[PDB]
């Protein structure tokens, strides 16, 4: 038993809710919140900009130190950093950004990072400003992640679509 509430069960291990991930994170305090990151951990907009704003920019400060030490992430890769006031940990995962021409097949590799964590609160990778089809992203998530994932979808219209078109 865990503290996530109001989710629709899609599969044995995947759940979905129409929710603002920032507000869900602040209420739940999950062990892991996933950020829709870029390779530079520049958290300017989308989910990343919202998560970072909710940390009063502490996520960005920590991220800049991480990059200065380690260099950029790989597309399809991830790193674990602090969850600040939002979660114990933030798993920064880089899905491919279609608006940069990155290979959508790397989306499966991106979701594989979730399997290193028993339970996660997460957005749909490569959705939103990353330019992928959220329905394809949901399919890859379901077919790749084996750990328990609670997907927060900000847009109510998108959500209802994702649910109604799910197979
Ligand atoms: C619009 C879109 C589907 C695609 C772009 C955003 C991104 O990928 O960064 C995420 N997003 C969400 O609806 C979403 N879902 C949960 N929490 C969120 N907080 C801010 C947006 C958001």
């Amino acid at each position: 038993v865990n503290s996530f509430s109001g989710y629709l069960k899609l599969t044995d291990n995947v759940y979905i809710k129409n929710a603002d991930i920032v507000e869900e994170a602040k209420k739940v305090k999950p062990t892991v919140v996933v950020n829709a990151a870029n390779v530079y951990l520049k958290h300017g907009g989308g989910v990343a900009g919202a998560l970072n704003k909710a940390t009063n920019n502490a996520m960005q400060v920590e991220s800049d130190d991480y990059i200065a030490t380690n260099g950029p992430l790989k597309v399809g890769g991830s790193c674990v950093l602090s969850g600040h006031n939002l979660a114990k940990h933030c798993l920064h995962v880089v899905g491919p950004n279609v608006n940069k021409g990155e290979d959508i097949q790397l989306l499966k590799s991106a979701y594989e990072n979730f399997n290193q964590h028993e339970v996660l609160l997460a957005p749909l990778l490569s959705a939103g400003i990353f330019g992928a089809d959220p329905i394809h992203s949901l399919r890859v998530c379901v077919d790749t992640v084996r750990t328990n994932v609670y997907l927060a979808v900000f847009d109510k219209n998108l959500y209802d679509k994702l649910v109604s078109s799910f197979l």
